[PDB]
């Protein structure tokens, strides 16, 4: 029959971002990131699979594993793993054991921590011995880069160097990036050194071109006005070159097709056009396609060795299901599957492939795909403990709003649900991330969607209106990234934000007409992008009784000086400029007078924008609470997506108690912070008369 | 021998003495001089013992920091809070000068501005504190000391009022508790209380504690503790106390005042018409004899701007005649003899002993012989009255080799009223080498804000700024506290320029903190100054409202986004950036959002501006509001010289600490908007 959803099952759901296949397709290897209670943070369980037999063997558990590839010229594998001493390049033999490949004796601190380097924009605090690596096609040469802490005295900084320190919450160290090359004889020389201002050099995972006597990779300099800059290292003369191009290089570009040109999906509406644009600019169309292209949530892209076949990850329109598409000179062909294929890996000749089969109602599984016959065979499950959970009832629905734009998403029915039953509702929204995938933390975050359903809630997971359905939305997006118009700021607020409030309202009213939702008790929750939507809805809508905004702060005037270009499209200028009235009408901090609801903030960054929303809401009589979740120690911080099991479990349980209280008038003694329920009773009695219910 | 000119290292190494003590027998005295060490990069205190009759001094040793230097009541020894580099502990000084420890905390907690420390305040460099405060029982047996204990609880999720307090955090911190201990004469220490960090008098608080019978009574944020019963008690419902047991006050205003001792229930008593103001924190302070019949207070004259001593008793008030200012003074218990530090604007620090009976001053010799070598600079005490009738006092510093009819450029240095008779006070001239500029040909005018005690208009505005709300009007608070000082600066410059002293074409203004506000407001509301520098500023800017709300609400009436938005736009210097045709340099240790905003606003307006951010000894520690690092304040003096010489004098040098700037300044000068020419 199955068992219900425990909160720990939401915490222990695995994530597979790394999967690789042998050049002969006989064996494969992957890693499942699982939250560990004893360690308090996620660990990656490395497993080896025999694709022919289907049997799997577990090898080890590391802290992190990244850039998992098969070593050319051998049957072995290479990866960047951290055993707890810092991330180094390791080799994994065909028998499933790992040994060091290149070890940096002095890894540098990275992430949000005291005296670390802000590398990946607030990733986990750790040490990086080896940053990035790539094999030559023959496997003889090895290219790798590693971070080197900058040993130097504290120096007087100046004009632009001070303003970059505006938002510093902790101590930082400066570094440089060293690039090395390893000949077949085992001797390594340093190619060049790049500063910290080079953002492609510090990011890693970049492209590198092995051609002729040269090895080529891309770099960024302070100037690029704008341009594309590359450096080529001659393996013979041992010299360097500098390339500057107006248009980016296709050889170093992702998503290239059999013709050799860039792939894109243009147009809007019911479907898109898949075109291949040559470097000279003449397009080649493969016809009409039902999917989008090139999403990091898809299987990525790979091209064969002859260049006549490519495989691209596809997210279809309206089914929000990830899949594969095959492209040769004849044309595009999709391949059907009952579920979505998110993370994949491919052989050398691009014939056999292995993928992670994922679904909204089904847990991740491993599958082998024969790309010639479009035949997939089921391998063993990934997480068996989620396979024993009885599947919740999940319905995929698209809603149309009063402004004509459609919003996709899913509907979670409570356990034991009977037809024609009214239930309270919780709306969880982050970006486009409601799709066919299993309990993706990038969507539901700390909101226990599956647990809310077990307790009788109807959870509505609803995406933002897809900007690709209309040029009105997409033109506002293009103005958002450009930092200028057209269109004007008043329209940017309508299409990017305010129309989502209508899509949320009109989705609840429609389901209320079905008899599935009690409009009296309903709530909205989201983080990041969803935080903006939550904060804009509760200001511009009276429909929602309670709300939870995870780690927000965009659209508030406090964070302007950091994000000017992102704010200028929305508000048309600075808060104290002549655009001040544009800030008063929209920004939620100044509009708190319009807020009647329970607004809870779960905040890891303690930013001045998150604080300004709380003080403005609290000073207006609104019932509100802010929760600052800390790092593993006072020296570190918490990431955007919480990596600490203790902060995840409580935030989940804090949302359970927050919505059970305001929506359902339900109080629990085993709640994570007991003395709060009396504080919320005081927040209820002190509510303003403005918030009185309709007569 | 006339002497030798000044040097940056002379200004840097000027000693300052905050600790001086005298034995109850008056025969021996001990003090400590804080001097900047080039080798260590930070200042170090030199403990010195003095023979009060002869003036003989010998060097005991050199320590990092020494505080709370006093004499033990029971014997001829001494006790002080000393940090040898292992953290600040409680040390006893032998009668022969040797140092032996008394209370030593094996677990000193880190404090200061730095990573994973505790942010005390006042001002502090990153350091470890084993023992915080101490006091002796009046008989010298029982010992009461305060130490700082780090709270070991793990990281906790914070909540509403806790999170908004983390708004302005630039680093990691720890939370601590204070433990109060009591040491019996038999050598056993027992713990009394434990108090949270929220208590200020227990964290940065002073030395106020009272012994009554068997009870030790100290203040918390009043409580009594019995040494016998071992029981705490919150007692039922002092400082600057005269001989009659009441509060001492100075009432009235103008150029003359009247001493008042208010009776316990408020019956006033006048000691007569008096020529000074009450003792500031920079004066000799206040001390009362255990007899209760003699009280000595530090004084500050009005016309003299000099520090001194006033001795009051049942007879009356006596004003001690001194040719220079007496800043820090050690005393005996009965207030009979005193050893003081004598200094002036042109007068290097000296040691003098004072007999309070006969009011005779006796020179015990200089302090630093290095500054005795320097030939003095001409310093004229001058008072400028503005167009509004308010007067401001200061010193006119003439350049080396100044003759009649000669005119020179000018630089105005202002902090609060810190311009008085004192020798190279770092709290006034800060990082501006006021003495070097005179050697280089400048005419430096050190001018204070208009003396607030001269009018009821100013004192009401200062009261409203401190209270946090009106009356008076926000527009009057802007005019009385700030804009009327710009008029005082303007009228003072015109007074000297008409007299044939300074050239109006080349003149500049410099200041830090309170002087930065007066620099930022002056360059916006006045065109008379070509160049400017503002140290460690950022007040009056909109970025700091969410922290300093209480301070801003009186000036602007409310938040910048409220209906008072128009009040900010007329005044706040970052919003006026297009009114500034001068060159604005910012020397900044805090890298605060209010200082960056003023820079980005001035740069967006085409104004020539630069912000120099000076770091700490490590990336894990910051630099204090007053620079304690030798390298930082050494080239900061060089930067101001290079800044004013380029803009005012159009002079270049390779001695500039940053050679890349002189070219960058050419680009900034060339891109100046058409408004300025
Ligand atoms: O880069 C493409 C990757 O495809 C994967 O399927 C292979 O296992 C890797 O060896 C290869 O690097
Ligand atoms: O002002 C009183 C003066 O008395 C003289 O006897 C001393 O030599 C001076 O040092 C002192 O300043």
């Amino acid at each position: 029959k199955g068992r219900p959803w425990t909160l720990e099952d939401i915490l222990t759901v695995p994530e597979v971002n790394e999967i690789a296949l042998s050049d002969n397709g006989r064996l494969a290897i992957y890693a499942a990131e699982i939250a560990d209670l004893d360690a308090g943070k996620p660990r990656s369980h490395i497993r080896i699979v025999d694709v022919e037999t289907g049997r799997t063997k577990e090898l080890l558990t590391v802290d992190t594993i990244k850039s998992l590839r098969s070593v050319p010229g051998t049957q072995d594998w290479s990866a960047l793993v951290d055993l707890g001493e810092g991330q180094q390049l390791y080799r994994i033999d065909t028998e499933g054991k790992l040994l060091p490949l290149i070890v940096n004796p002095n890894p540098v601190p990275v992430g949000k921590a005291d005296m670390s380097f802000p590398l990946g924009g607030g990733i986990r605090p750790s040490h990086i011995g080896i940053l990035d690596y790539d094999w030559s096609p023959d496997g003889k040469w090895l290219w790798y880069s590693q971070l080197r802490a900058k040993s130097d005295g504290p120096r007087v900084r100046f004009d632009e160097e001070v303003t970059a320190l505006l938002g510093r919450r902790r101590s930082t160290i400066d570094v440089e990036v060293d690039f090395f090359l390893r000949n077949p004889e085992g001797d390594t020389t340093r190619i060049m050194a790049r500063p910290s201002t080079d953002r492609v050099a510090t990011r890693g995972g970049g492209r590198v071109l092995w051609r002729g006597n040269e090895v080529q990779f891309r770099i960024e300099t302070s100037d690029g006005g704008g341009a594309f800059e590359f450096v080529a290292w001659n393996r013979v003369n041992r010299t360097v070159r500098t390339l500057a191009k107006q248009r980016d290089l296709l050889s170093m570009s992702i998503l290239v097709g059999p013709r050799g040109g860039q792939l894109s999906t243009s147009g809007l509406g019911s479907d898109r056009e898949l075109i291949e644009t040559s470097a000279e600019g003449r397009p080649h169309s493969y016809g009409r396609v039902a999917f989008d292209i090139g999403d990091s949530r898809s299987a990525g892209w790979k091209r064969s060795r002859d260049g006549k076949r490519v495989v691209i990850g596809t997210r279809g329109l309206g089914d929000a299901r990830y899949g594969l598409a095959l492209i040769d000179k004849t044309g595009v062909r999709e391949l059907r599957a009952d579920a979505s294929l998110t993370r994949c890996g491919f052989d050398g000749m691009l014939r056999s492939a292995i993928c992670v089969e994922e679904g909204m109602s089904r847990p991740p599984r491993l599958v082998r795909v024969d790309l010639g016959t479009d035949k997939i065979t089921d391998l063993g499950p990934i997480s068996p403990r989620h396979e024993e959970i009885e599947p919740l009832q999940t319905i995929a629905r698209t809603f149309v709003s009063r402004d004509g734009y459609w919003s996709s998403g899913y509907v979670l029915l409570p356990r034991g649900h009977r037809a024609a039953d009214r239930h309270p509702a919780v709306v969880v929204t982050h970006g486009t991330d409601a799709d066919d995938r299993f309990a993706e933390p990038a969507n539901q975050w700390n909101y226990p969607v599956q647990l809310l359903a077990e307790r009788g809630y109807v959870v509505l997971l609803l995406n933002d209106p897809s900007p690709g359905q209309s040029k009105d939305l997409m033109d506002a997006m293009h103005a958002w990234l450009r930092g200028k118009g057209p269109p004007d700021p008043e329209t940017v607020q309508q299409k990017l934000w305010l129309t989502g409030v209508h899509s949320f309202e009109d989705a609840v009213t429609e389901l209320a007409a079905e008899g599935l939702i009690d409009p009296a008790r309903v709530g909205i929750a989201g983080y990041s992008r969803g935080s903006q939507m939550v904060n804009v809805t509760v200001t511009n809508s009276k429909m929602f009784r309670a709300a939870s905004s995870g780690d927000g702060g965009f659209l508030e005037p406090a964070g302007y000086a950091t994000g000017r270009s992102s704010y200028d499209a929305v508000y048309g200028g600075a808060p104290l400029s002549d655009n001040i009235e544009r800030w008063r009408r929209f920004a939620p901090s100044l509009n708190a007078d319009k807020v009647c609801a329970a607004v809870l903030q779960q905040v890891a960054s303690a930013s001045p924008s998150q604080i300004e929303l709380f003080e403005a809401l609290r000073a207006a009589g609104v019932a509100t609470q802010i929760s600052y979740y800390p790092g593993a120690t006072a020296a570190s911080d918490e990431t955007h997506v919480f990596y600490l099991t203790t902060n995840r479990l409580r935030a989940m349980r804090e949302n359970i108690a927050w919505f059970d209280y305001w929506l359902l008038d339900k109080r629990d003694a085993d709640a994570p912070f007991p003395d709060h329920v009396v504080k919320w009773d005081r927040l209820k009695k002190n509510l303003p008369d403005r918030c009185a219910a309709a007569p």
